[PDB]
């Protein structure tokens, strides 16, 4: 249901690599994943991680309750196998007949970055690239990947609560409020290379559009520094199938001292943001001064709907043509 | 959708008034409700119980699981704080911008009486009144509210179902059934004030318009009384949350024995009322000559749903317009 | 939803006639049964199994609730009782008043047979029987009729699964598949009397359309005949509730022995049968040559559904008219 | 714990043959028992029902968790085979050495009667027999075995239950109380052929100690008999495995009519005999004269205890000895 | 087993007025309890609380699975019925015969108090009455009677929880710790009547010993007074039963505003107090001066227990020998 | 009782590090954890992994509910702290008073290693050293610590299961029995350094005593290599804490796919060396040639159990003292 096209043109995760590899003994999937209402199924074929409909030519069974075999995927029911772009390769029934031209399923540009697996249901703008995550590489910093977490929200919402300021005194007092910086402050943000991005006193956001966060803490560059990644999968209209990777300077100290307090703090939103109904923020919802972030957030995913719309090149330059407001110089 | 409009019309009962003081530990609330598919908060503001929707203007988290703060309630996410009027009178992240002015949440005619907190959605024309129960301020009489029932059943048919003569023989049989009182008088049934009058030998029945019954009983068995109150909350097009406060003049026995009994005569009816389909009773039953107090009900609301589309006065004479069948004064 | 209005003209089972007894402590039922998205109860009055609506005409409650009165069906809420033309005769209220023309429920072609109660929904085009089990009367054989098992499955797709050759390899591979004999043979497939018609080389074929099969099997082993009777009814748009009656000659061993590895089977099946989406089987299905059961299946299936639209005698025609492949006599 | 020593001697039922056959795929079990504090396995080798210690001797796994393989019992550790003397005779790690002397399990009487299981632990006093069961043979009868009922409460009590009279009308009032027959009758009781037998006015009791009781009902309806057999495995100090096989004359009815029925009454009498304690009767009870049948067995019982400690043709004296009360012919 | 002994001397209460009046649909009960290991059950026979062991006389059944009839408490089995004194006064079966005179069962002091049922084992000693609860008939005041809750720790160690003063700052830092007044005093006790009495700077204990807590909280008596009253029923060496009894002049505030605060104080202490092992206080326990309440406690503990070895009139002053610590005067 | 008192004399594993990371949000610990019987609390204080007996001494609170401060273990009811010695250095209620020199609690021998919690009940005999693992430090090959798995299963019966040759055929047979080489060889057995020594061919065993079994592998597959470390914890009389860590030279694959067949094997092994009755091996279990291994373990455990009778240095011999069996060196 087409008021949700343009997310397709993004990439958008669906599973840990670790995921993938417990799905099936084998550690090569197959593992099933639901994106944007789409049933996919992921399994590694070969040197690549493909992703196809879950959903097979022949009689229509789910690959995901099939097996790697070799470099393809061999559906449960009668055996077909499928190569790295979906072709039907071998029919046991008939193996001598010719194998009829749409013995295909569909095949999605499927790949790994960051310890997830990415998924891109429409390419056909070429313009998206996977979202940024800045700690990737720098060896000073330990990456820790959770296990991703699950909300009755939309990606929407819940990337609007991961970039929220004036909610902290009220979910996490215990955790998070700053009773001396007791009150947000309005920051300039800037659209650059598809990414929104603004600073805070110090926090530094890097927001790969539509549903990634890139959270830079620094300690105002005296102890060290502090990374998350928060990326959403919109796996249905309601639902969120959410990642958190963090990396950290100080790798001393117990992954789990991180990891529960994570936790601590999401569990404290989800009640909260899982009741906002309807769960698509409508037109009615009244804002103030302190909304900024929420606001430019969503004048910036009309444009990317709108634009969609026009068409490719519309889109190109709604995602990539920069829009600065502060003075830091690019 | 709107056939249903004009049961917002009339006083609906939402909880008792110790299910929103054990709602939360305050003993304040809020507690949430639902009223004909409409999500509704409900907590005691200074003096007041007040009913507002359960939706905040700001960002629309559920107020229910908010917190009453001095006489206003105050907002989980970013603690905007509502009056008694639904007016947002606090802002905490710009405590000196002003406040706008469609920061505000829509508040409804919520009233305390019989230890229940009844809701009236709709007062335009403001006609109707809070269903009557006879024990009230009598005081010969011990007066116990039970906790509320629910059943997969309309309000229209739990109605039908307590008022009906014809089902003690086959439902309640060992509990209810008279043996040589085994077939049901056609009795008269008048329309006063919004209400149907009739009785039957006493068994007299009071039944304010249009899920409410009020049932005096002048004992065979004692020359004491003994007051059955039930009134039926439509929560949705499905469901019915459901109230029985009863007075005894024998006040001398355990409350238990009663409500034991209560509570088995219940047991027998829920499974068969449930099992009724469609839910919402269609033109094709039919009816037979016991059936006359169904009859009349049905075509009183029906020429009660018609009012309402005609309007204010044809509804108002539709409810109280007098119409006497018996030989009694009022 | 006129989609499925053809299949009301066949016979289908509902319920082993033991799950009928063991439904109500008379023995005499009444048990609620699900077919072609019609609420029936099914009831023992007298010598018949009658089947009606399970809804009464009076308030719609449930007569599956209800119980067995001498040759009638007496309803829970207000004690009518239903003859087996679906005929009120009583009405306890009014024993004396003339009972309404519209006291009677809609009663349907209802009759027992093998061990089932197999119901006709329209009988208007009258030309349909009960499916042929070839082992009744054989004394010579034992006949073991298995409690039925649901699957969440259509009773096509459930179809097309029993008489499937090109899977032993891949879901059943230690219990069905032969090495051997592992490429699926094409096999002339003969329309007589309103039946698929097809042998195995010794696996005999009868299948009484549509979702009726009948398989003999004279195993390489010695002069020992099994027979597996297999029959989908289809409750709703989206499950099957399932029976299989199976027969042998040599009956010197267990019945377990063969509802163990019978049940085995089934469960190897079930999630793959289960995961075909959607779960009517779509255009763009892709077969092979091995598919010709399938695809003559779908393809009488097709006569079938448009000679419905035309009327009584074409439908006939299209079921019965003999259409013979091989070179056997009939 | 030699209190219970002398029930050893006494064939119990452990496991229909159809729990046996539905134990494992094969059919020919193993099935684990639980039988006076003993655990045993239960197989089928070849033609004997044989029953071991289900304890292997090699490392003590359960043999219950093996295979039948052809005529012996695998177990499921180290793959040892014991045959119908509980001898090892296949030894895999070792085939070639000799099998040890002390690798065999004890080999317990096992033999099938009635569809049941039966199993004797001490044969040294060869004395006892399976309980009589008195509508084996006889083809006028139709002959339902009940699934096994376990009860929380003693092999004697349940008994004492099965024979009571004065508990009618106070767990029975709807089910088996006569109000002309309201008053327990004293009748003679006659110990014959280890059996206890007595008869009512038309009910004849024939009871194999200690725990089976054989009731044969000649209605005041018609010409239409009834019997009814219940037995009690002790499986342990507070818990029975019961039995009940009946058989009737007038067989044109459904078998369900009677299950459902049994079923009612043991589910009345369920809470309460398991309510007594201590599981086994102590001394100070309090008998009345009505309680004949109890006093009278539990003597016996004492007497078979204490002729147990005695020795072999002691018992035999106490139980077979005839000790007749009443005038009729044996 | 008896170093519990000395406990049966005084009153315990087993269940709440309005526990009894839910047991039964009568409203008469029976309702079983336990205490001190011993099995009993409660029964409103006439205008008593009657208490008799849960055993019948005769063949051992739980009485309060049975009824009561008139003023007597009838079996459920065989009938009997049992009268005030626990002796048989009806035998349904022989209602001709003399009722043998063992047809009898041990009955206990039974006393309402406070609306809790208070029962007494042991009378022997004729010299310790019901705990004192200093709120009853004063009537500014309003007595709310939670719902009993159960702990898996032994009465001694819940009065000690009670009683202590060490703890607020770990267990109950958000809600009953005061950390201006953070450090705990050393207060003289006085021994008077049986009870313990000790106050605070106001609370003013009443410990009725061995398991009543009275807490007379006062504020500087400016404001208004409540009342906490805690008993303990050491249901089993394991167990505790507890009752919460309170009362508060200020009666215009909601009783669930304080029933949750209770509440969540004890849902802070369970966890750890249920933690404490061995579950009774070994004699390798360390104390500091902070501890002077429970080393008292345990020492006149101890002094009842050897008071009671040696008997009635030791028990007699040990119980009742004031000893004085403070300027108060008696 | 104390016929495992021997067992306390060697180093055995509580927990992973993960564990006790991961069981309270600090990462400090506590954690309980229970050790042949004996409750423990392990926390991380300051630079050490200390455990105690999770026993406070005030009051007997368990540790593992309080939480660390500082470099002490802080309990959960008044807050004791307890430093690295198990010396109790803070009293909040009595801060300038002394603390009593029992306050403290008993303190054990606790190390990390391997990513394991290792504890030593007895230190008395100086003599007994953690496991060893082949693979710690060898950074040609990648470590993976499953997670703890435990069984209803004894540690000498587990140690036995995983060394046991004879199994293969029968509990693994389509995952680790090769056809052509179905029956087990004899090996030499060497005792060096208290550690057990045999290999197979390769398959080389180092097993420290009692519980720990090291097993490299220079695979038939590869001639590279993989190392399994297995360990099981006596937690009490019947269950084990079982652990297992292994490490591959061929780290290029999923750690997954290992650890699901680890996890596959110990699934088909644990239901039938739970069924093992006794839990602890009976004097009448009959051995084999082909128990070689189980004979020798069982032979030098008595050996060390009558050892540890005898006192400090005739255990320390009967572990350390060599027995070389084959031809190789040490
Ligand atoms: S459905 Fe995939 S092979 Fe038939
Ligand atoms: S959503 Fe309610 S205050 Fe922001
Ligand atoms: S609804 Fe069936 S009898 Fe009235
Ligand atoms: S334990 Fe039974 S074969 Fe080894
Ligand atoms: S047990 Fe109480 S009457 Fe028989
Ligand atoms: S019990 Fe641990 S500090 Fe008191
Ligand atoms: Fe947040
Ligand atoms: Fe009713
Ligand atoms: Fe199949
Ligand atoms: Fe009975
Ligand atoms: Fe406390
Ligand atoms: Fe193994």
């Amino acid at each position: 249901n087409d008021e949700r096209e343009y997310l397709r043109h993004f990439w958008h995760p669906v599973c840990t690599v670790t995921e993938l590899e417990k799905a099936h003994p084998s550690s090569l999937g197959p593992l099933a994943v639901k994106l944007l209402n789409e049933q996919l199924v992921v399994a590694k074929l070969g040197d690549e991680y493909v992703a196809m409909r879950d959903r097979c030519a022949h009689r229509s069974a789910k690959l995901s309750l099939g097996t790697v075999s070799g470099n393809r995927l061999q559906c449960p029911y009668h055996g077909w196998q499928y190569d790295t772009h979906g072709a039907c390769q071998l029919v046991p029934a008939c193996p001598n007949s010719p194998i009829p031209n749409k013995a295909k399923v569909d095949r999605f540009d499927c790949e790994e970055r960051y310890g997830l697996i990415w998924i891109r249901l429409d390419s056909s703008f070429d313009c998206t690239e996977i979202p940024y995550f800045s700690a990737a590489n720098d060896p000073r910093l330990r990456i820790v990947i959770q296990e991703p977490y699950w909300w009755d929200a939309t990606a929407e919402r819940r990337w609007e609560n991961f970039t929220d300021f004036s909610h902290f005194a009220f979910i996490h007092p215990g955790t998070l409020f700053d009773p001396n910086n007791a009150e947000p402050p309005i920051v300039p943000m800037d659209r650059f290379n598809g990414q929104f991005r603004f600073v805070y006193d110090s926090f530094s956001y890097t927001c790969s559009m539509p549903f990634a966060i890139n959270l830079e803490v620094s300690k105002y560059s005296s102890s060290s520094l502090h990374v998350l990644f928060n990326v959403s999968c919109p796996v249905d209209s309601h639902t969120t199938k959410n990642f958190l990777i963090f990396a950290r300077e100080q790798s001393d100290d117990s992954d789990y001292l991180h990891i529960a307090f994570n936790d601590l703090v999401f569990a404290e939103d989800k009640p909260v943001i899982e009741s906002q109904w309807p769960k698509d923020a409508p037109a009615d919802e009244v804002s103030v001064v302190a909304d900024k972030v929420s606001i430019q957030y969503r004048k910036w995913l009309r444009e990317l709907k709108e634009a969609h719309k026009e068409g490719s090149q519309a889109f190109r330059s709604a995602l990539l043509d920069p829009v600065i407001e502060s003075d830091r110089s690019y």
